């Protein structure tokens, strides 16, 4: 026998109802194999990986990761794929659920305003990557094509109160990370395995805030995790959580109670949680510099009664996640908008400051700017911040350490370089200080801290 | 008791039959344990790493991965190296399956012309790594020497038709991958993990085409994968098709139904496959770039009858495995040494060029040239071409977009750069498209290309 | 239920006795779920990354990794983190063994000379990662934040001889590995995943030589073994042995019999290990170049009769640990305070070079320069090398090829560049080989090899 060998397809054929990421189809509830049919649509489009950041995307149905494809182990799947006619390459499709060489590549193939069809049977249960596997294949890859396939065992998965859709990606950029623009793909950091974004579904706080995954307290939740790479291995783990089960692929094997999980390039795995105490749960890489310095990170913010006895602790703020904390990052996009349009105002870039001075200056520096005397000095009514505007460029860039003096008391601390930040980001970020808290206001422009950076103090 | 407590050898000494890539020593056979003798011979020696690349590699047994070792849990091994007088490094080896301090590195050093020998019994069942444990231990490694040494259960391993020696490294040249030439070790590279190749058994396209591993549908295929490293952790992928079971080393735990499996650096699996419907399946590191930019894919080609119900679609092309779909790239390596003689032909250049073009060019412009008229534009008695050849050199290095007139058509579409294409490589490209289809001849020269790489258009 | 419902905490608070590596708390010994206190103390301070170059390091509890905390599942912890009056930064914790959001970290936030508190559950048992959780997190994890947990099972884990703590790190420094002095964090590197020194137990030679761990023949031995990461994903290893069981944090899966096994950035597993021949047993992550070139080596050393059944061979040598076969390197530390103090003799270099010839030129050279003849060139009563100490710089960084003539005899052969080396490594290893062997004495400058390396011959 053939795994899967459930007799021919019977009752109607079925049309698949494929689902965006973070959502799943549901589950088939099927006790027969079906003929089912598939219909996925290449576009290549730009969006945003990041506030003011926009990418060209390559996509499976308009969406990194691509559409979900929910199926049930057995049945005979027709595979259609077409090429929007927009599109300027030409797409094909490796299903790791198909077995036969290529996994549907060289019957997929299809140029721009094109279809191909394949059929093949899902012989083997299991979560699956699928992706594009076009010459160049990792650019393919790389520009978002890349999505999940489940196939069901016959008598279903069992019962949970939440199914989520999460994937991983690598991506490489001409710009460093949070450089405005339409950014251009960077075969040479991609070859060199060096990405400047590492994200969750395609851009930086595409889980994240008002984006966030929900379930309530008591409630299990079931994640489909993909890695699509195309390089990078996640140290897949939740913050502040254990998973209940996690399995890779269609394996026989299931691991129960474990917190940090190795997830492969082209590697999908389904875990499962339960939700035991209230607040915000970080799915990361754990390669914490992808987490925390790359995008990498995702939020399951779950509702209900605190338990004292269990945790008397406090919701995650932006000490710990930082500029994401907070609902969204929207005055960053608008900000970034009005730059190129030639209509930034002081404003625009007060609220976009506003943003990003969470985590990234409020950790030292506290929120309300306060500081804590003779430790962390204050940017609220700062004498030595008004006193010279260019000094406070050079020293986010360049750090600052030794004595001073400031609103009449002396600190000899070190304040880390922030070299990172953009040219815009420091601009922006300075004028919200300088328009917040009593200070002079006025404003900081991008131009300013470019002349700072090519010439340090 | 110790492991392995089988009593003391027993019949006669055996001396072992080792094999090089991709084969097996025959199953052990065997109910008693046995003193067996192993004579292993390490030769310095150039060979191709691709196709009119020489590197110098450091070989056990003159072959990367090394001679494969085969003997039984319980057995006494007695280990014999000996270093051929040409070689000018001592050696010595770790084997992974011998119990004691740095598995056998301190009694097995060996200068040139020099043999040593230490004894060990083989108490742990299982897949093992072994290579050389010189200082400096990682340029060693990364110059090829490991390979796998087999410890049979008691009983041995259940019957299959097939058993094969796949083993992956990283490999650090000083030259880009594909320029030609002795390429030199690169130490900085290497300690950066920033490989130039990554392959299967020692070389680019080692499995492929005419070197693929063979089937037959409905026959089980063992795998003995290893990575030598020195570095890398593949992500171990059958394009295709699913693993039966994944065993690592010695472990206790098998895993069943899996697509991608983590073999860590140094580590060693045994996979099976069952083969159901025919073509080829690609065995990759699922790193992307790695596979497809850098060498790491190895073909297993399954003879048989189609099952349309199970799969209905084509074998495996160019689209996805690029140029080496063919059965080798022997044109190329012909070139290369015409032009280290100084006798390179227009008719030498034009059989690399096609060799380079399938893939590479051909995934747009198709195998004919012809394209697809108003979205891919011929190379095919293409006008543009013939009108300008320094701009086509341009437009290989650093991509073409806007609209364009071709043979009559407008097109209005974006060719990607493909700088990393080397002088040789562009200029042969040039070369074979100018000499076919109707176009009007002539030559492209390395020196052409690298003058328009000095300075873009 | 929860998990862990092993009712309200019983007999007496337990003010938690916490260790420093490479030690671990005795077993809980408890029937009965308690109230434990753990109290942890960050403090930031300079230490020795290796010989002659200092780091400022930020810990819990003085080490690196910090103190290893015992309790019992089902117990509750009241958490104290203090925060040192010294400290430049704030610090909190997320300890992977908390359920509730951060895993701790909202409330741990600490300024410098404070402390806080939080109440948690232990709710699931295992071995897990603690980290601070301060922006940006990758620069805290990066100076050695991090350390280990164990949550006993209700019956405690089975006895064992001895019980070890070790953890991996990956760090970043401005200079390259083994360059003298203090070296600030590099967050370039970081955020590239391209750490310059890959330890265990924060500094090159923690754990080898006069620091090394002990157990006996027969013995079993227990390792705690934590990544703390940031970035990199560890093949961990034992050379010359076998893991008898291998388990991840909580998880139910064990393995058993394995050598080589994947642990995540922010991962840990306890590995048991029983004692069968003696010697030294070297902990890698077998990504080599780290546990060679970066620092990535720890050793058990097993005392006891040997076992020439077993293993024939003899102990580890310089040929494989290098410079770290021996007890330490203190000499390198000596010279490199004399030179920052003005006060460098001769013998403080010769001593310093001594202790960096092992492995690094003896391999070929042998430890006592005679070298082989007609195959490695004599370093003892050397002609070659005393007609021209300027030529001998320039062999050392670039390498030397090609026909030579040492002591009347003839030697045609390689000896690959060694540029890795700093200026004052060449410097007192060429001063040591100087004033041995009848050679003539004098000495080599680090600023005599920064001449030579500038301008290469
Ligand atoms: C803790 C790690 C810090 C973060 C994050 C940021 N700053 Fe900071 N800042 C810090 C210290 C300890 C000091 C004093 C250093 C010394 O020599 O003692 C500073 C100083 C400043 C100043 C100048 C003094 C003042 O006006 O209060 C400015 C203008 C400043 N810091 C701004 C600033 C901004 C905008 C940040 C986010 C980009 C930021 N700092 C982060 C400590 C820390
Ligand atoms: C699809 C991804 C492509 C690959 C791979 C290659 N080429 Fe291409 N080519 C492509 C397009 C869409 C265009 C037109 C761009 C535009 O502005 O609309 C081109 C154009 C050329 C041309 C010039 C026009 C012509 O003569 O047809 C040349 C000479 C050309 N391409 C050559 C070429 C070669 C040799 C390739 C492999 C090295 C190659 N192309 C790859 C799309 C694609
Ligand atoms: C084997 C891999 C080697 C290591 C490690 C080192 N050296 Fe070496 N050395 C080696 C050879 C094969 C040769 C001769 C090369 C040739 O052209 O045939 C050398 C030569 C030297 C010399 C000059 C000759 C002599 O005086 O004997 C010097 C001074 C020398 N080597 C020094 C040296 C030092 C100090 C090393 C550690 C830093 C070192 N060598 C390593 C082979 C090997
Ligand atoms: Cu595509
Ligand atoms: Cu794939
Ligand atoms: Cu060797
Ligand atoms: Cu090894
Ligand atoms: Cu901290
Ligand atoms: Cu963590």
């Amino acid at each position: 026998k053939l795994p899967g060998d459930f007799g021919p397809p019977r009752g109607e054929p079925i049309h698949a109802v494929l689902t965006s990421p973070p959502l799943v189809p549901p589950p088939v509830n099927r006790t027969y194999p079906a003929k089912v049919i598939v219909e996925l649509e290449v576009v290549e489009k730009e969006m945003q990986i990041s506030e003011g950041v926009s990418y060209t995307f390559w996509t499976f149905g308009g969406t990194v990761p691509g559409s979900f494809i929910r199926v049930r182990q057995g049945d005979t799947v027709e595979f259609h794929l077409k090429n929007h006619p927009s599109s300027k390459m030409p797409h094909n499709i490796d299903l790791h659920g198909v077995t036969g060489p290529g996994g549907g590549a060289a019957s997929s193939f299809t140029a721009p305003g094109h279809e191909s069809q394949f059929t093949f049977k899902a012989l083997n249960e299991g979560i699956y990557v699928y992706h594009c596997a076009t010459a160049p294949v990792g650019m393919h890859i790389a520009n978002g094509m890349y999505g999940l396939i489940l196939v069901e065992p016959p008598e279903g998965l069992p019962k949970v109160d939440h199914e989520y859709y999460v994937m991983q990606g690598d991506f490489y950029t001409a710009g460093k990370y949070r450089e405005k623009g339409l950014q251009p793909f960077d075969m040479e950091k991609a070859i060199d395995e060096r990405p400047s974004y590492v994200l969750f579904n395609g851009a930086e706080g595409a889980l994240t805030g008002d984006k966030a995954l929900h379930a309530k307290v008591g409630e299990t939740v079931r994640i489909f995790v993909g890695n699509g790479g195309p390089n990078l291995v996640s140290s897949f783990h939740v913050i502040g959580a254990i998973f209940d089960q996690v399995r890779y692929e269609g394996g026989t094997n299931v691991q129960k109670n474990v917190n940090t999980t190795l997830i492969p390039a082209g590697g999908a795995a389904v875990v499962k949680f339960t939700a035991r105490v209230p607040g915000s749960y970080v799915l990361v890489d754990h390669s914490i510099f992808r987490a925390f310095n790359k995008g990498a990170m995702a939020i399951l913010k779950i509702d209900g009664a605190e338990n004292k006895l269990v945790y008397s602790g406090k919701e995650l703020d932006s000490v710990y996640l930082g500029d994401r904390a907070a609902p969204n990052m929207s005055a960053v996009t608008k900000a970034t908008q009005a730059s190129v349009s030639g209509t930034l105002t002081v404003q625009d870039q007060v609220q976009a400051g506003r943003a990003l001075f969470a985590g990234t200056c409020s950790v030292c520096h506290q929120g309300n700017g306060a500081g804590l005397p003779g430790v962390f000095p204050p940017l609220a009514k700062s004498d030595f911040l008004a006193a010279d505007p260019k000094r406070a460029m050079n020293i986010v860039l360049h750090g600052l350490n030794g004595k001073i003096k400031v609103n009449g008391q002396e600190y000899d601390s070190v304040m880390p370089p922030m070299t990172q930040l953009n040219d815009d980001e420091v601009a922006n970020i300075l004028t919200y200080v300088l328009n917040s808290w009593d200070n002079p206001g006025g404003r900081v422009s991008a131009e300013d801290v470019k002349k700072v950076r090519a010439q340090p103090a």
